[PDB]
């Protein structure tokens, strides 16, 4: 059937009431819209894992540090509702913030995860991760998904996911997707559009130094910190100034334990105006 | 027949049957050591739905003392034969350590922050968040239609509205009123934390707070003039009153001039046991 595209709260909750009724296996992929290859990847792994798939688009005023990068976040509906529509997506839900946060942001309920939101990315942007705990339990509420996608590309966000999943008794398969890359290895990003031509010839060498670690890993290397110094180094040879790298436990997040059985290496470096950013797991 | 459920995975495996049979199902949220006041519940919900779980788990989260965690009763089996005669689908009790595997320390959790500071909650800091936090676990993990809740703990009751509405939960909140003893005492797991002597003096909570009401219904408006009064007489009787309200009954906020129902929110130790209770005053003539 034709792809619904829903805007306000009582008309969502009809369908979902519908769905819900009918027995029907809902799955969830949440967005901030402004939609490439990356986002459709993830609308495919739901389709398989149930019989209906939400997409939202919700640009979250709740996780930005500077009220102003709200305004300056693109708000392309038509065409991201185009590639909706061609992955199969069965209904688009795209509020406005005064709908979803009609009290306004600071005496909103909010869902807080302990240390995961406050380690890495959440050190230097304090109420980031409870803005994405939040609207995601919303979402989850709102949607009541069986099933919900998240990509593996915000690997932090994955992890803050899964741990508000499991405490909060949320009865929910969550799906990490790995990430999409160009052919070169390079990880699709929006952000990606910023580089310059000469950068976007040079941004392949993210992933390439990225994976070289992982393979001394499999072969048994344990020696952390060194591999890290080696890394940042690589990095400023061909052309990138690095932002710190890590390599920690995939589920905690912390530093690997003789109990972790999961790593995930943790990369980040600048190239002109984008700052680029990879991961991979490497199994203990 | 009443089923009873421990397990996490097994309270999943029912809820999905039920939904699958086409259920509407009602939940009512204790922390056990039921009383007459816990069944009223239960009887409300049974009027709403197919079916009604009845949650039984003192929850550490919610509990700013720890000697009031410590002596907490426990009462289960005595708790699932009264539940057995009101009807009562299920009865889920979990073990702490499988709705907080891990402790306390680094459980996700839900804060209301428009209410959970305030009044009882500047009484009792810490306490709103735990409430928010295993409420919000029940709802996902039950799902349920409605849920209800007494009015005994009003700021509680407006607490979980607001979450519900903030949060996007499709669940309607039902509030039941104030179950009491012949005396007047409100019903209380806490009331067994009372001598037999002070036992005796607990129903003049109610006195007090029902003679203020009587002087608001005759038109008296000196509000802390009324609540100095109260405590006055509170500490006569051998009580020690906390912070004692007068507030707008749907707002919580002060009375103004638009306000056409006040309620009155008490609050008193007396012995070991800190009580609370409250009356709605209707200010219409
Ligand atoms: N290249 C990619 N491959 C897979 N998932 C992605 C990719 N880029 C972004 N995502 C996911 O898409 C969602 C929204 O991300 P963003 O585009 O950064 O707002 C998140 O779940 C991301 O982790
Ligand atoms: N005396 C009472 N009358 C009506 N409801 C009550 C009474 N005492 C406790 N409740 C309600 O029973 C539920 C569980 O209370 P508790 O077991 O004290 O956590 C809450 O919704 C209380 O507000
Ligand atoms: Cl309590």
């Amino acid at each position: 059937n034709a792809m619904l595209i829903i805007e306000t709260l009582p008309l969502l909750r009809q369908q979902i009431r519908r769905w819900r009724q009918e027995g029907k296996r809902i799955a969830l992929v949440p967005t901030m819209g402004n939609l490439h290859e990356g986002h459709m990847t993830l609308v495919d792994e739901a389709k398989t894992r149930a019989d209906v798939v939400v997409v939202t688009i919700f640009v979250n005023p709740l996780q930005f540090e500077r009220p102003d990068d709200l305004a300056h976040y693109p708000r392309t509906l038509q065409e991201d509702c185009e590639k909706l529509t061609r992955h199969g997506a069965d209904l688009v839900f795209a509020p406005a913030a005064a709908d979803i946060y009609p009290a306004g942001l600071e005496k909103q309920t909010y869902v807080d995860v302990p240390a995961l939101s406050t380690i890495l990315e959440g050190a230097s942007r304090p109420g980031h991760f409870r803005g994405v705990s939040t609207i995601v339990s919303k979402l989850f509420n709102l949607i009541q998904p069986d099933v919900a996608c998240f990509g593996e590309k915000d690997y932090q966000q994955l992890a803050l996911i899964r741990k508000m999943v499991a405490d909060m008794g949320y009865d929910i398969n969550i799906v990490g997707v790995p990430t999409v890359r160009a052919k070169d290895g390079l990880a699709l990003s929006s952000r990606n559009g910023y580089l310059t031509e000469e950068e976007r010839q040079i941004a392949p060498q993210l992933s390439k130094i990225m994976w070289a670690l992982a393979e001394k890993m499999a072969l048994g290397e344990r020696q952390i910190d060194a591999l890290l110094e080696e890394a940042a180094a690589q990095l400023l040879r061909v052309g990138f100034t690095p932002d710190e790298l890590f390599i920690r436990d995939a589920e905690t997040l912390q530093p690997l334990t003789v109990d972790s059985q999961q790593a995930v290496i943790l990369m980040a470096a600048w190239l002109g105006k984008a700052r680029l950013i990879d991961n991979q797991l490497v199994d203990l």
